[PDB]
This record gives C-alpha cells, sequence and structure tokens, in this order.
C-alpha cells in the first residue's frame, strides 16, 4: 500500500487519498517571524499522572506505544484547545542521516527526529468518530536533537529489538510519558492533519519550541527497526516522514514571545 519509497511514498499519496492536496494538511515549516504571539492562549496543562501504557507495536511505517484510554488517566487541555483530549498512542519519525527526520521544521531547519503524543477529543466518544471531526484530535509535538541520552526513552529504546519486524508487538506497561517532555512548554499551534494516510484533516497540531536531546546510539537503535515484515527481504526503517505542506490559508499562532 502507501509508505516512504520511490514509487509509495509522499508524492503518490495524492491518487488514493485526495486530500492530501488539501486546504489544511501537515506538516508545515514554522517560520518563526510570521508566527503571531497570541496572549489569550490559556495555558498548556498536560496530566499525563495516571498514564495506562499498554503495548509497543511495529505497524511497517513506525512503532507505537498505546494507552489505555477508556477513561481520562492521561489527558491534554488548556493552550488553543476547548475540552479534554485523552492520550491514545505515541510514535516518532525519524531519518537516515542527522539532518533530517523530522515533519514539521522550524526556519526550514530539520530535526534528526520528531514525536508525536496523540490524543483524541472525549466529547466524541471513541477515536474513530473523532477524526471525523475538525477538532477532534490534538497531536503534541516535539523536536529530537542528536546529543546527551534521554533517560526517559532508554526504555523504548530497550524493546526496539524484540519488535523489528512489521506486525510484531510486545508488552510494554508502566511506561511514564512523563519522561519524553523538555523542560518548557512554549509551543505554536495551528489547524491540520494527520500527516500519514488517511491524511485526514481532524488535528489542532501543538509543537513545542524545545526540543529533547537523543543520543547518537539511541537514534540508531530506531534505524534498525525494518518496514518489512519477517521473513522478508529487510528494508531499513528510515526516513518515514512527509515533507512540509502549503500553509495555504492558515496562520500558526505562538504561546511565547
Ligand atoms: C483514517 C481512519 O479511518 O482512522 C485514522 C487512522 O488513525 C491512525 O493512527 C494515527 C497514526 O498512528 C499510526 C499510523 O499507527 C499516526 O502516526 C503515524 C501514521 O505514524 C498518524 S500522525 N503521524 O498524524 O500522528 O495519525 C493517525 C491518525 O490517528 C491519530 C493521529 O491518532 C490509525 O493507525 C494507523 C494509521 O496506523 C489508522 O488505522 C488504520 C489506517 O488502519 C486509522 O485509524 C483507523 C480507523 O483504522
Ligand atoms: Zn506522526
Amino acid at each position: 500500500h502507501w509508505g516512504y519509497g520511490k514509487h509509495n511514498g509522499p508524492e503518490h499519496w495524492h491518487k488514493d487519498f485526495p486530500i492530501a492536496k488539501g486546504e489544511r494538511q501537515s506538516p508545515v515549516d514554522i517560520d518563526t517571524h510570521t508566527a503571531k504571539y497570541d496572549p489569550s492562549l490559556k495555558p498548556l496543562s498536560v496530566s499525563y499522572d495516571q498514564a495506562t501504557s499498554l503495548r509497543i507495536l511495529n505497524n511497517g511505517h513506525a512503532f507505537n506505544v498505546e494507552f489505555d484510554d477508556s477513561q481520562d488517566k492521561a489527558v491534554l487541555k488548556g493552550g488553543p484547545l476547548d475540552g479534554t483530549y485523552r492520550l491514545i498512542q505515541f510514535h516518532f519519525h525519524w531519518g537516515s542521516l542527522d539532518g533530517q527526520g523530522s515533519e514539521h521544521t522550524v526556519d526550514k531547519k530539520k530535526y534528526a527526529a520528531e514525536l508525536h503524543l496523540v490524543h483524541w477529543n472525549t466529547k466524541y466518544g471513541d477515536f474513530g468518530k473523532a477524526v471525523q471531526q475538525p477538532d477532534g484530535l490534538a497531536v503534541l509535538g516535539i523536536f529530537l536533537k542528536v546529543g546527551s541520552a534521554k533517560p526517559g526513552l532508554q526504555k523504548v529504546v530497550d524493546v526496539l529489538d524484540s519488535i523489528k519486524t512489521k506486525g510484531k508487538s510486545a508488552d510494554f506497561t508502566n511506561f511514564d510519558p512523563r519522561g519524553l517532555l523538555p523542560e518548557s512548554l512554549d509551543y505554536w499551534t495551528y489547524p491540520g492533519s494527520l500527516t500519514t494516510p488517511p491524511l485526514l484533516e481532524c488535528v489542532t497540531w501543538i509543537v513545542l519550541k524545545e526540543p529533547i536531546s537523543v543520543s547518537s546510539e539511541q537514534v540508531l537503535k530506531f534505524r534498525k527497526l525494518n518496514f518489512n515484515g519477517e521473513g522478508e527481504p529487510e528494508e531499513l526503517m528510515v526516513d518515514n516522514w512527509r515533507p512540509a505542506q502549503p500553509l495555504k490559508n492558515r496562520q500558526i499562532k505562538a504561546s511565547f514571545k
């Protein structure tokens, strides 16, 4: 189906998902000198104290750490958000080289990787209904740069060997997502879409200004994963990022000056 290769990559997605050329697609380049500081933006509230992780799965495009979202255990509120959004999963997008990998860019600068913590608006009952709404999801995006190791990320790095190929999953309970957050919660926000097919335009993007640092050793293990399934020719899971899309009729707001 769709992928990140030359014959099934981002350039081809519009054929099966025409919304790929839509009015509010993601990611986008964040021009820091065009973003407007919005003093009306309420404080961002990340409540991950009761977060309940369940499993880690290699889905052939990236790996997802899933959470129990039957209750308001881990939620995102405040900021440009109205209501409560429950955390359902997080995953990353990374490159084959340290100079690329992130989906959003800042003044055209590409980071080594990007973490996406996905949340859905509880007013819609379930994730499936939420993705069909303009304000159905809220995704917290965090850039990763290569530097010092990130303690909170090692638990994830340690289990990647058990889900090397597509379809593989492993138990992943008691993981605290709070360990992946930078010190500052300053952010940029704009209305966008999922960055992978079906590319639904149901996302309120909240991209943090401050990146987190990960070690070269940690990123290297990400690059050892496989897009292919067990018993098939090896295709390293790298460069699973969509490039920046036209901003069009949208404004990016900043929570800071
Ligand atoms: C289109 C549809 O019917 O439902 C929407 C889809 O939601 C997908 O979940 C994420 C996706 O997680 C993945 C791919 O595991 C997420 O991260 C990716 C693709 O790497 C992207 S992203 N980059 O914008 O954060 O968004 C997708 C939308 O859901 C979000 C943001 O929470 C589901 O899993 C996928 C695509 O793998 C996907 O499941 C499919 C397709 O079978 C689909 O959900 C449904 C109803 O199946
Ligand atoms: Zn993503």
